[PDB]
């Protein structure tokens, strides 16, 4: 009785959070995918990163796109001391590339450091966040895009992030190659 | 591009979770009792999956292991890649959490067989028609099949389903 | 002169190995019997390392378990992959009589030290691959544990002798179990 | 201790020692040459990509992680990155090389036999991006060696024994890093 209730409860919270997100996120998902499509078109790449339950999201986004029957898109997750991402971005990133930075709270020291490295290399940033945006939100420059899930709950934020990413991939293919 | 297309993807996501809500909860409940059972009997949970399911396997385990008290859940961390590790680490009673969008991942199929040889129970997160994984399941195993043929929809529901399992285990062992 | 330096590095590598040859073989033999005894008693080997010692740990377990380069039976050797990430996996997976292969070049890795503690707590024996003079962790070992301490302070030379030592461990395990 | 095991341990030590002594007599010119191509690439604002299969993968990641992260040693970070795997699958390296590689960059490619299809394909991808290749190999060099253009460098360990090739590879990698640091940051 309680367990079936709790399940229904979590399902409905997940669904309600997505309906809220539906009202506020589409313009930001559109701008991000556009920023990404323009970078690819100019022979740039996308580097993605995230901490913990966001790390899978960075690699899900990238593998989808890199490993393909549309053309392989140059999208690489960084993987494998808050400098782990930042150093790879300095090694790999060139002007006009795009950083996808994923953090449910926006407080990841190493994603914050990632965003500085991306700015130093003249890259645009697509930031996937939740809650109040955290420290990352405040570090975004005017040309950067923020996709902020309207929720405080870590697990609902993650659920909308997966969806957001699936939206970005889909809009990237439609814009580049066509429906 | 199209906001209209974004709303459309969001609406499709919502609709599948609604379809999933009408069919999955009793299985989600079963799996969780199976997992709480094994953990109370001093056992453990191993998880696995390929493609867009590997992260889910890790996300489940490292919630429970790393953090509440830590719970013995380990993700198999790389067609006998998983099967070999189950043989080595599995003990009678343990649970395998196996995740696949198609039900056709050859190494998770061999993961399921290895778990059976260990006298382990299997919880299978699947979609579509359940593939070769469904046909391997024994009566005491639990399928959680997403009523969708679309990979991206199954993945979205699989993450919700994994969040539920975690929640129900903590609910039963610790309470709320 | 770059030639002078290469031939100096090769000689330092050869010379460390020669001095390793004078202290190590008893401890390699003892380490391997411990591992063989555990496996014959239906046990398993868990292995762990940090930094450059981390390939070593994976290489050890990958070798025996997957058998990608030689055709003999698979052995339950498993590499482990926040000072508690190793501790917590050992606690979750280790059963009494199991063996931990613990690798580091300094002997000071916080997690590997805590891996040792988690191994003893689970009534496991430890084979410890170290260099320098073992320092800590090498002071945590109990009478039935085994240390293989490279007679060197140079990280690179220690890595080199570790790889050889692991190759000796795997080889004698097979030699004792399959002749 | 018991004789056989003591015999086996000491015979392996001796074979490792003897393989290194043989390697010493033929590898230095190619090791120097390799480190020169790497240094020249970095001086021209290049980067190094590394890859390897099975037991070589560790070497690949060891090389680039030391150079880039600088845990073990406090000197400047160098743009050296290991190519990942983790979820046909023979294109995992080449797909990344085509995304990340630039004209002038260097691929350090590691294989003991030289026949792994994904490293063979990595070499092609590097060539298509106008990158130079440093190939750590053994035995006869395999298919990999057959693909090397004249600006490339091969470091072929003079052994047919996997374990022996792996040990010399680790040494080669330690020399390359030493030589890169010497040339850039002082002997
Ligand atoms: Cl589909």
């Amino acid at each position: 009785m309680d367990m079936q209730h709790r399940i229904r409860q979590l399902f409905q919270a997940s669904i309600e959070t997505k309906q809220q997100a539906l009202e506020v996120l589409p313009p930001y998902i559109e701008q991000a995918s556009l920023v990404m499509v323009n970078a690819l078109l100019n022979e740039g790449k996308i580097l993605s990163c995230g901490n913990g339950g966001s790390a899978g999201d960075a690699q899900h986004f990238s593998s989808e796109l890199l490993n393909r029957e549309r053309p392989s898109l140059p999208a690489v997750a960084l993987t494998t001391y808050n400098e782990v991402f930042s150093k790879q971005i300095r090694a790999l990133g060139q002007p006009g590339d795009v950083l996808l930075a994923i953090s449910t709270s926006g407080n990841s020291a190493n994603v914050i450091q990632a965003i500085q490295a991306a700015h130093d290399r003249e890259m645009l940033v697509v930031a996937l966040t939740g809650r109040d945006g955290g420290g990352m939100a405040s570090l975004l420059l005017p040309e950067d895009v923020e996709i902020r899930v309207p929720s405080k709950i870590t697990a609902r934020i993650q659920e909308v992030h997966l969806l957001a990413i699936h939206c970005l991939c889909d809009l990237i293919d439609r814009q580049l190659f066509g429906s």
